[PDB]
């Protein structure tokens, strides 16, 4: 079978790449495929097999076991937990799983109220009526927590916010590279100022249990873990907070439902996530030894991509899967991951999430979509569905 050229599509399969994949799940798991960046890949579908490979150790997420070379920019940041195996893996994130338990996390709540609260009250300011909501509140929200937990200083944050689009969502791969060096170079700085502070962010914390026992973190492993830690913080609940709220919106059904009874809250974004999930391709994995996916066969070191989002309308497990319905058993989705990777951050994300719809449902009187649906822009990404705006009004 040819190698599916994605990019050829356009566009199109960036708005809607659910029946692509769904024609690639009826004839099996896995599929070569071009991405519209152009790197040759597998793809997994179908719910079953994607959580199976999700947390199969045959598929490795350490960069030593994959053929695919790194530049110097991307190397010298890939020192975290999520690209790695057990037992670095272990070691990693047991340094900061204490930091993310729900009960941890709960503790944010009344500053995550405060945040939500101003970004709000500044939004509905508008003399118009009218704003994008991802400039007024699904961008600064996340950022502007995982900021305050790691010790950016807020001056720091606009050159930030750049760099982790520039790389995230190229258009260009010399600016992605130029940005991952600069970012990696900011991070070193601002890891170089906490020392000898007594500051008790997150970073500061980090930066002493590193420079006390080197083999315990190392200082490659610390660069990599405010890395991750602070782009997983800036470029995953945005778009659960755009994308949910665009479900909403075009739903207007579940929009009402949900006004009628806002007890339906946390249901109606666990169905956010599962419906239209931030993450629509999990991060690289690389089968260890050849791995054979009902007679299809993937070598050593090929880079594979499981496909959540085809996962998530897999009518087998979510019946009548294009159905936004905020009252579905959504139990076993895959938004979060599956296994030992599944996302640390999940409790904090909740937590921002639940608040800001709240926050717009109960502040906008007759909040609507102001735009047709058809007139909405998704990045082209194949890992993150994410929209490039999002036009809303309400009553002023
Ligand atoms: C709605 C928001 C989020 C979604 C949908 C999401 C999704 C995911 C997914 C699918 C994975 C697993 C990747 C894989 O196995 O290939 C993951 C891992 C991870 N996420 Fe989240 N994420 C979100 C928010 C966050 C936040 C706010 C943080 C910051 C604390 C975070 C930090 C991480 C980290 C460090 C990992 C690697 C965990 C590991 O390897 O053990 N994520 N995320
Ligand atoms: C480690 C990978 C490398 C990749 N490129 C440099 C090739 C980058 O775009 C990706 O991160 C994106 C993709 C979203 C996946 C969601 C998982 C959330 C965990 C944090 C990872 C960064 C999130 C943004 O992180």
């Amino acid at each position: 079978p040819p190698v599916l050229d994605l990019g050829a599509l356009g566009q199109d399969f960036a708005a809607d790449p659910y029946p692509t994949y769904a024609r690639l799940r009826a004839e099996g798991p896995a599929h070569r495929v071009r991405t519209p960046e152009g790197n040759e890949v597998w793809l997994v579908v179908g719910y079953d097999r994607a959580r199976a490979v999700l947390a199969d150790p045959r598929f490795s997420k350490d960069w030593r076991n994959s053929t695919t070379p790194l530049t110097e920019a991307e190397a010298a940041l890939n020192h975290n937990m999520l690209e790695s195996d057990p037992p670095r893996h272990t070691r990693l994130r047991k340094l900061v799983a204490r930091e993310f338990t729900m009960r941890r996390v709960e503790l944010l709540r009344p500053r995550v109220q405060e945040i939500v609260d101003g970004l709000v009250d500044a939004m509905l300011a508008a003399p118009d009526g009218r704003a994008d909501l991802m400039e007024s509140l699904a961008w600064p929200l996340p950022i502007t927590v995982i900021s305050e937990l790691l010790g950016v200083p807020e001056p720091d944050r606009a050159a930030f916010r750049v760099w982790t689009d520039a790389f995230v969502f190229p258009d260009d791969p010399a600016q992605a590279q130029t940005a991952m060096a600069e970012m990696s170079g900011y991070l070193s700085r601002l890891i170089d100022s906490k020392r000898g502070q007594d500051g008790e962010d997150l970073l500061s914390a980090l930066v002493r249990t590193s420079d006390e026992d080197g083999s315990r973190l190392t200082s490659e492993e610390l660069l990599g873990m405010a890395h991750i830690l602070l782009v997983a913080g800036h470029e995953t609940t945005v778009n659960l907070i755009a994308n949910g709220m665009y479900a909403l919106l075009s739903h207007p059904d579940q929009l009402a439902a949900l006004r009628a009874d806002m007890t339906l809250l946390d249901g109606a974004v666990e169905e956010m996530l599962r419906y239209e999930g931030p993450v629509e391709s999990a991060t690289y994995r690389f089968p260890v030894e050849p791995v054979d996916l009902d007679g299809t066969v993937i070598p050593a070191g090929d880079t594979v991509l499981v496909v959540l989002a085809d996962a998530h309308r897999t009518p087998e497990r979510f019946p009548d899967p294009h159905r936004f319905d905020i009252r579905r058993d959504t139990a076993g989705h895959l938004a979060f991951g599956h296994g030992i990777h599944f996302c640390i951050g999940a409790p904090l994300a909740r937590l921002e999430a639940r608040i800001a719809v709240r926050a717009l449902l109960e502040r906008c009187p007759d909040l609507a979509l102001d735009v047709s649906p058809g007139e909405l822009v998704w990045y082209p990404n194949p890992m993150i569905r994410g929209l490039k705006a999002l036009p809303i009004r309400w009553r002023r």
